């Protein structure tokens, strides 16, 4: 009751939602992405907040401190476990949503753009568009992923190999910390600017906006989707792939996605079917591509033809908040060091995604850029060395259906612990799976011996400097989720 109080005396109450009011059901349901936890089982925040202005953000954190009760910061809801949103057990919080704030002015002469965070990456790049055609910014495939809990994690697309994940092109942010105050790169420091850029969202303050610089690419970039059976060889195709794709130049990344005896692998090449095919030739022939497989496109058209395959749709893809897709699912990932034997991509394609409930792979080559920035360079540690990342996807549409794709997800991830990175485990903190591991809160605070077992896997040899910081920019665990960074204070 005191807390919402403070809320009325700071805040427009037409941006504030209790459980009774009207409109309290749409506004918590309109970026929930998986059918999983829109359900009434879920927990349900007792306060939503949808902040217009920075001021309303500091108020609303303000209001949390005096009358301790914690939110969580929801900007685009894509968080696989929903944590944005939901908790895992019964707990008060309410949610501060930024979708409200969504602008992105770009300052194309300069190469810069401010983002906030509650932008849809599809409103980030046709905001680019709007402004040149031959600018880009290299983040996520799928264009209703929110900028703010993307960038929180790191965020990495099409573009990973020639420019790296998104946070680490990030060069300033405007950020609301636990006490309130409002901070830039310049009054954070380097341990909390550092940490913040890919030290996973939550825990370090809610980032208001981003500034990034923005990166050239050519007027006409190539795309092909081509895809080989097992018949046609693909269990030989891929196992060439996985030594091939990671070192090949910059401009091409091929990427795969299968869900069956057959493999489908999708490039994006910075250049022309004219450079493309003599490339090709010369390091993949084994894939068979030939000029009628290029689809020539601006960048921007990319970006719905990579994740949709549409051509023709520009506005319509990229512009689109109306929530329309809403699986049930399941996600988890690995990061591959060693190639994997013939016979367990044989397994993998004959076996592993012919089995009831069994869902789809996709694999992503690194090398290149991302590999070439220090593991402790920034929070995201999955670099040198990686030849690339599995992402093991599972959607399913009915509510009482999931107990075959659960069961498959789980015991793949076990067929394929030997292959995989180990000691630890390494998983991507924005292919968040609370299966790695859950924090254990002790007198209020999550203890860093519970982050550390989930902690190692997403970031590996950064966690402690993660958790170090955490002490010093909330070391009473304001800003927290089941799977934030705990305090590691003196
Ligand atoms: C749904 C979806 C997710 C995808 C897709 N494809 C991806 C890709 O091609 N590349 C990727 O790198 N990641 C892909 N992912 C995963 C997403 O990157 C993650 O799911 C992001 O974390 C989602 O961000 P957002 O949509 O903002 O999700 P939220 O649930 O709001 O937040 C996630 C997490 O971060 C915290 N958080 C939100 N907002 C903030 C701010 N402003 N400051 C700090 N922290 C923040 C939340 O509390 C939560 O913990 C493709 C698809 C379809
Ligand atoms: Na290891
Ligand atoms: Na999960």
């Amino acid at each position: 009751e005191d807390f919402l109080g403070c809320l009325v005396k700071e805040i427009p109450p037409r941006l504030l939602y209790a459980k009774s009011s009207p409109a309290y059901p749409s506004v918590l349901g309109q970026t929930i992405r998986n059918s999983r936890w829109s359900s009434p089982d879920n927990v349900k925040p007792l306060y939503i907040i949808t902040p217009t202005q920075v001021s309303h953000i500091q108020s609303a954190v303000v209001c949390g401190r005096r009358h301790t009760v914690r939110i969580r910061v929801r900007s685009g809801g894509h968080d696989y476990e929903g944590l944005s949103y939901r908790s895992l057990q019964p707990e008060t919080f309410a949610v501060v949503d930024l979708n409200k704030m969504r602008a992105v002015w770009v300052d194309g002469k300069a190469r810069t753009a401010w983002v906030d965070s509650g932008a849809q990456l599809g409103e980030l790049y046709y905001a680019i568009y709007k402004a040149s055609p031959t600018l880009a910014f290299p983040a996520g495939v799928c264009p209703t992923i929110g900028v703010g809990g993307h960038f929180a994690g790191g965020g990495f697309g099409m573009l990973l190999r020639k420019y790296g994940i998104a946070a680490e092109n990030v060069i300033d942010v405007k950020l609301v910390d636990a006490n309130g105050k409002l901070h830039d790169k310049k009054s954070m420091g380097d341990d909390h600017f550092w940490a913040v850029r890919g030290g996973g969202g939550e825990s370090f303050g809610i980032v208001v906006a981003w500034q990034v610089k923005l990166l050239p690419v050519p007027p006409t970039v190539t795309i092909f989707k081509i895809s080989k059976t097992v018949s046609e060889g693909a269990v030989d195709i891929i196992n060439k792939w996985q030594v091939v794709a990671p070192q090949l130049p910059a401009d091409l990344m091929i990427r795969i996605i299968a869900q069956g005896p057959k493999a489908t692998f999708e490039a994006m090449y910075l250049g022309t079917c004219k450079t493309l095919t003599p490339l090709m030739s010369s390091k993949f022939p084994e894939l068979g591509m030939n000029p009628s497989h290029c689809n020539e496109m601006s960048w921007i058209q990319s970006i719905p033809f990579v994740h949709l395959g549409h051509r023709d749709a520009l506005e319509d893809d990229l512009l689109n908040r109306q929530n329309s897709f809403k699986p049930f699912a399941e996600y988890k990932s690995d990061y591959v060091y060693q190639p994997f034997p013939k016979t367990v991509w044989e397994q993998i394609l004959n076996t592993w995604l012919v089995k009831p409930g069994a869902g789809i792979m996709i694999f992503d080559p690194y090398g290149a850029t991302i590999s070439a920035t220090p593991e402790s360079a920034t929070p995201f540690p999955h670099r040198k060395g990686v030849l690339f990342n599995i992402q093991y996807v599972n959607y399913w549409f009915a509510p009482g259906a999931a107990a075959a794709p659960l069961s498959w997800s789980k015991d793949i991830y076990n067929y394929m612990e030997p292959y995989v990175s180990k000691n630890p485990r390494q998983a991507y903190a924005n292919y968040r799976d609370i299966d790695l591991g859950r924090n254990e809160v002790v007198n209020d605070v999550s203890t860093y011996a519970s982050g550390k077992v989930w902690g190692q896997k997403y970031f590996k040899g950064n966690f402690e400097r993660l958790a170090i910081t955490k002490g010093k920019v909330d070391p009473t665990d304001y800003f927290r989720n089941e799977q934030s960074i705990p305090p590691l204070i003196k």
